């Protein structure tokens, strides 16, 4: 990553083993559950594109997902190249899409762009792209539609809701589309009665159905 | 988080140690009360971004986490009432709205600016306050039993009963005036103990010795 | 905690996850075995009262013990307030009992008191109180009286002694009061052997009975 | 490794136990699965040739692979010696192939070359060679040809693809994908896939 | 412990949790096997007497051993007090430590640091450590199950195993390494088949004896 | 060990618990498999002779091996004393030449050891002693090696790769004399030996493909 020495300067560090291991475990244990994204994002704090490639490369298995991911990166790099078409000796060049994915850039270039003032945050840009791709995967790997999350007849409301919102987190839509109407619909009769009786916070709905 | 290098205050990444610690806490302890202090400790120094990171890494408990978002909305709206916010002065640092504190509408730089500025606007600590509010409501929610239903089993050692009593009591939300203890504790004691305890006019230490 | 930067200044750090986890494990694994006290004391090296509260709060279960602990803290804070009753703008105020327990003080105050020269070691004072309470608990949680630690007829002396001293460690009295019963409670075969020596090191007694 | 002190200077550190253990575990758990290469590369960030030797030496087992590896290093060192044939008192000498593998160089030389301006990145060069050898091994240890990765008749497309690309990784103009993937798909899917002109996302939706 | 800041000065740190845990595990896993001593010594690198007390206090169980240990410390502190007797101290100045100051009983942490970091150092940490290690040796011998005399090579026991037992057992026992000075009782206690073979060589390296009996 | 402070100076550190534990585990898990040597060498990066003694002392069990090791150290210290005999009473203040036993950390203090190592030019007593220990560790590894390379014959149902793995593992335990693809072919089973003999004495890669 790039991080700040107790002096003041911004310097390149290696990825820790702690971070490497953390990432592999995440992927091993949690597949492409949604909470992988924030965990990836956190574990890639400071990351150069090189570090992001390292991280993705250490993922074995899920190679369909990872090819899908490469496709999503191609799309976003091509779009970057549309919006910013691209040389002076000594000076620092503008990065193409493929420079951001760390394909055509060297580490030094990547550091140059990131630590320059103002920064070209190629790490953060590539990360944005990877996270796009990771969302598409998470939805892909999502087993069940939110429509098929119905409260079991002997299912405590809380459990149902847990499933509801877990499932909902996996899917991709405007948070307008994601914004407690299907929650009530899919509730079981006993609860739906109780919930329909109110005009309500989730806290209220969960108390009411407890 | 924000922490101290030399002498200057600087942004660090969240450690993997901290991330893992938080996930484990939530995996192992659900929303047992001791999650709150553990969250608070593990979020020492945290920017709102770090707090979001932490909450995002929680998979499962998504009902709780939506409940949490609601509690944050309530407190942000109230913040916006108490501190209304033009085009800001160029260069200068703007007043944060509620949603800036939850790290929704602020950038990391803004968040750092507010926290490290002198005097500090401790957006990290404010958001943390809100999250902890929400976490308490959840802990009460996830609490299975009312303190009224904590009755000493007929073959239950007093100490165990008390452990349950106070564990259960910790889960519930009220002024410690309302929680103020050694009245329902005695009531709910089993006969053998209730006799012994009623005999005294007493510390918990004394009650536990007496019933041992 | 408060600890020293490689420069020289005394500065506040967060509690490490390592320390948090260490403390929880201690309590999970060892309950209120006596060796919890020194382990708590070590893990609270440098601690502000805030850190001490954090640590105690992370203990789930043993809530009877922890209420008992709060009572012991009340006693000692009230006594502090007896011995030291009692504001100037800018200046640093004298801490009441409840300021030491971190109830009524802010972190800044706590740091102020501790890092001031001369120090008001509120961390160390509160720690003293907590350790008082922890001793009362350890005695409480102690199953057996030292009087009831009798060497089994087929029990190796060393085991007996191990039990003896473990049990003895749990109980609360001046080490004058703890400073005879080891020999008394020994089984006949050993008691003969031990009585044969002139009121002897433990090493000697354990060799003699081996 | 060679890494940067909070001051600013470049200095030699020992390999951490964390790194050593990490590497051994990788090799124990993942054998010569492809993701070992990037994991080796990451864990050898900063490495002197000495550190690279250390790392390879700590691998017990897979001694066939490791001899194969030595052969690949010989080839690349000999080639280095062809392309750069090879002292002034005080001054720093040009490294032969065997100096890069850390066989004939001392640690000091290795540091000298790496930290000199401009750098002679013997660490990175040797690493390049090791990674060459590691690829040959990964292909060796690969059980199945991409030709023999056929979608089972009751195999979900995603699983098939996972196998396809895992297998493909073990073996990029030549690797260039959405031609043998379709060929080897089972009938039901091949129909559906042939119907499109397509991203993998699209193909996987279509076959789901 | 006392350790050196990246500047240059010597400063007190807390004991790490890593160190605490390490010590407890050692004692849990390895009891009073001999390799506990060097492990204690290593884990107590830099230690103040306070840190040494902390470490010993975190040991639960083995309380017989730990009382034995206290006795050994009393003996050595009393002897210290004989060899270095100690008025009201000069104001400001640093006092001579009694035995009980070295065990961290009567000294404060500040005193302990003062003694250790002063030039020349009074290495109270290292002295107390010396005492603890004395006591730990007596314990290790105590907890040692078998005498070296009773380590006889089994009739179907490979020599190497026998030797492993021999020297493990020998390590547990306390005498001058003159008294421990090896390849005499090792041969005696060897089983017949080996004793023949070993006696055939002229009083030989251990390597040679182990090859010969393989 | 001796290592470099982020300033620039060379300073003594304690051995980490991480390093101690690492070493013990290595020895527990891997006995005297050959890869213990490089692992020891790595874990003893920076080591004073004191640190090397610490490390060896923490090894319980394998006490035969460890006595064998002491013998190997005696041999090499005596030889050191032959090649470098020691000067009267030493110059006051000045740093003395180390005898063999000073290098094994038997007769030297830590300060002396640091003095020798950090002096310019360095007397690398750590590295010298390490050399000796590694000599002894090799003799042990060969000792603890169960099988001769001659007795590594490819099983009739043994995949070549496995055979080779055994071959070279075994060979590592025991480089002109070690120089290889001659006994490897000899000891191959008939089916493979045919195939391998067909190629003109070939890389190992080629031999392993051919026999796969
Ligand atoms: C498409 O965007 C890309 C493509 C490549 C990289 N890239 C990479 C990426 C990082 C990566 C990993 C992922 F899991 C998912 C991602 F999205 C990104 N790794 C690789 O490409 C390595 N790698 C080899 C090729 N194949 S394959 O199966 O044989 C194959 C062959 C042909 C076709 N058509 C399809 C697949 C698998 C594979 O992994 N590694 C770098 C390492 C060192 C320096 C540079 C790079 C760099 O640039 C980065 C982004
Ligand atoms: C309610 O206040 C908020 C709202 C959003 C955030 N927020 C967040 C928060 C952090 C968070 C996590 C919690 F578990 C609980 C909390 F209270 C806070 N997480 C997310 O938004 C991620 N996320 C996706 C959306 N849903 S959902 O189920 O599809 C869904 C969709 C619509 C409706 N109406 C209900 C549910 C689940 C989910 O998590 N992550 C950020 C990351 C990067 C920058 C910014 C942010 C930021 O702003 C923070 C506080
Ligand atoms: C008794 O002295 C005290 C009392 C409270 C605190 N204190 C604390 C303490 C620290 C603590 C934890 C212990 F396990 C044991 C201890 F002795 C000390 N914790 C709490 O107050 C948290 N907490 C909630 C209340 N109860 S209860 O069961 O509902 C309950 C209900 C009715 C009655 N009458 C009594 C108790 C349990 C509980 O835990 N946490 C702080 C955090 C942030 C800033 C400040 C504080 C601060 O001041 C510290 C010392
Ligand atoms: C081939 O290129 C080389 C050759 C040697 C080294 N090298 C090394 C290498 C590192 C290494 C490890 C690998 F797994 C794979 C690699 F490719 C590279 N390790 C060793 O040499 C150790 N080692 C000895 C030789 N054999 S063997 O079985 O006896 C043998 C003998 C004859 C024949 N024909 C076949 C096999 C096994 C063995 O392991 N260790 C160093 C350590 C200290 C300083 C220097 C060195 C250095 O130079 C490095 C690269
Ligand atoms: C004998 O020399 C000593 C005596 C006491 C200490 N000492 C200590 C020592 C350190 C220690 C631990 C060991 F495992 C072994 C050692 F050798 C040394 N620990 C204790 O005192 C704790 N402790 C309490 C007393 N008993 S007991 O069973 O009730 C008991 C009762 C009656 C009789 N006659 C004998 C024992 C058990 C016990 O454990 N802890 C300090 C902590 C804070 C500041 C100071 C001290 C300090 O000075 C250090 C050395
Ligand atoms: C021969 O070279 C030596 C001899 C001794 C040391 N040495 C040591 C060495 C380090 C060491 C460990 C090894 F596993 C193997 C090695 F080769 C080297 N350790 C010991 O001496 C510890 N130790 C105790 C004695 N015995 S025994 O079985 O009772 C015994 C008694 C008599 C006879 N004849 C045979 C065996 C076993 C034992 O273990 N520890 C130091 C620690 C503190 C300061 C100094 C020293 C120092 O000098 C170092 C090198």
């Amino acid at each position: 990553p790039i991080v700040q020495n107790l002096q003041g300067q911004m310097v390149h560090q290696c990825i820790s083993p702690r971070t490497l291991n953390a990432w592999v475990k995440v992927v091993e244990e949690k597949a492409f559950s949604p909470e992988v994204i924030p965990m990836f994002s956190a574990l890639s704090c400071g990351a150069t594109p090189q570090d992001l490639n390292t991280m993705l490369n250490t993922v074995g298995g899920h190679q369909a997902a990872m090819q899908m991911l490469k496709e999503t990166i191609n799309e976003e790099a091509a779009e970057w190249d549309r919006l910013h078409p691209v040389i002076a000796p000594g000076q620092m060049r503008e990065p193409r899409g493929s420079d951001i994915a760390g394909t055509t850039s060297t580490l030094q270039e990547q550091i140059g762009w990131m630590t320059h003032n103002p920064p070209i945050p190629v790490g953060e840009i590539y990360k944005r792209w990877i996270i796009l791709g990771l969302n598409k995967i998470v939805r892909m790997y999502s087993p069940t539609s939110i429509l098929d999350i119905r409260q079991g007849p002997k299912e405590p409301f809380r459990d149902y809701v847990d499933r509801f919102y877990k499932t909902l987190r996996a899917e991709q839509a405007s948070q307008e589309v994601k914004n407690e109407t299907l929650l009530v619909q899919n509730a079981n009769p006993d609860c739906k009665t109780i919930l329909k009786a109110l005009g309500a916070t989730l806290e209220e709905m969960m108390t009411a159905c407890q």
